[PDB]
């Protein structure tokens, strides 16, 4: 793999099994951006760094219905749009 992974696709299907693994991959794909944000604020650590939220998965209903899991990628999907361009360019900055 070169640079950051690509964010998951939508499942072209919406059956529970395409949906409930679209989950998994978006709240896997966060914890890869936010472990690279905080991996790299540790090694260029000047009051610059700008600010991001950590996921906060208590947002995130723990039941199993097709209703649930529609709404935690909702959550997901708003996260990454927070902290994906930042993300983005500390990538950028620290490759140069």
């Amino acid at each position: 793999a070169m640079g950051l992974p690509e964010e998951p696709s939508s499942p072209q299907e919406s059956t529970l099994k395409a949906l409930s693994l679209y989950e998994a991959h978006l709240s896997s794909y966060i914890m890869y951006l936010q472990t690279f944000l905080v991996k790299t604020k540790q090694k260029v650590n000047n009051k610059n760094y700008p600010e991001f939220t950590l996921f906060d998965t208590s947002k995130l209903k723990k039941d199993q219905t097709l209703k649930s899991i529609k709404t935690n990628i909702a959550a997901l999907k708003n996260h990454i749009d927070k902290i994906k361009p930042i993300a983005m360019q500390i990538y950028k900055k620290y490759s140069k």
